[PDB]
């Protein structure tokens, strides 16, 4: 309507219905648009982020559409805290539904989880949109089980205190490629690598990578050409995608459409 663009959302729409907790960067609610449609309301605390900035990728982030895409609905500018409006994952976030022993998960299931993401990825990487900070703790899961991908792109607008707080370090050192520990040289490469990061996650049920070691102490390790090493439900087909994402060399990691031609592979051959 008058006042709004079309990346903007009148927060007048919306009916908040229960507290999610405090998300990656803010607080989140459930509620819903217009009375009917099922949103998610992040809250972004005034000082936590580059505002002016974030409002105009957000033009960006608003067409960017894949079904396995947490889907960015507008944001809502006109008073603080700034509202994030997106597509409403029930389930909640990736570790904590991998960590929950109840579900019992079949390695078909952890298979699928990964191809999930894989596609969302083979997406942004087809639309030059790197996710520079890649985890299983910015999946999220919907109702129906579907792992989506989330806050793509996000951490370039955090100032460096909510980054920390919300992370739980300067820096996602876990998940980070040698030229990026060493060099500050992101790229689709280190997003790839991100990528086998999070297989491993997966496949570990919720495990933090390099559970024994600090971020200080993996850095060596990866410096020292060093690696995860293979979880006891990754088959071996399974570790052999995982690992090639570890390549010391950024340009023979795979893409994101072999990664998931190797996926599909897999998830015919362990049919
Ligand atoms: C777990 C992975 C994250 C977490 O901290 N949770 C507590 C609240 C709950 N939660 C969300 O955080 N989100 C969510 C994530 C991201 C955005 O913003 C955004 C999406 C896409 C691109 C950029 C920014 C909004 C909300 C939830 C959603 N969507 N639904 C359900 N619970 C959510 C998990």
């Amino acid at each position: 309507g008058l006042g709004y663009g079309s990346w903007e959302i009148d927060p007048k729409d919306l009916t908040f219905l229960k507290e999610l907790g405090t998300g990656q960067f803010g607080v989140v609610k459930y509620g819903k648009w217009r009375g009917q449609y099922d949103v998610a309301i992040k809250m972004i605390k005034e000082g936590s982020m580059s505002e002016d900035e974030f409002i105009e990728e957000a033009k960006v982030m608003m067409n960017l559409s894949h079904e396995k895409l947490v889907q960015l609905y507008g944001v809502c500018t006109k008073q603080r805290p700034i509202f994030i409006i997106t597509e409403y994952m029930a389930n909640g976030c990736l570790l904590n539904y991998l960590r929950e022993m109840r579900h019992r998960f079949q390695t078909q299931q952890l298979l699928e989880m990964c191809k999930d993401v894989c596609e969302a990825m083979e997406y942004l990487e087809s639309k030059q949109f790197l996710h520079r900070d890649l985890a299983a703790r910015n999946c999220l899961v919907n109702d129906q089980g579907v792992v989506k991908v989330s806050d793509f792109g996000l951490s370039r607008y955090v100032l460096d205190d909510e980054y920390t707080s919300s992370v739980g370090s300067k820096f996602p050192v876990r998940w980070s490629p040698p030229e990026v520990l060493m060099y500050s040289k992101f790229s689709s490469k280190s997003d790839i690598w991100a990528f086998g990061v999070l297989m491993w996650e997966i496949y570990s049920l919720g495990k933090m990578p390099y559970e024994r070691f600090t971020n200080s102490e993996t850095a060596e390790h990866i410096a020292q050409g060093l690696r995860l090493y293979r979880p006891h439900l990754a088959s071996e087909k399974v570790y052999t995608i995982m690992y090639s994402c570890w390549h010391e060399k950024a340009d023979e990691r795979p893409t994101f459409k072999i990664l998931l031609s190797n996926i599909l592979d897999v998830m015919d051959e362990e049919s």
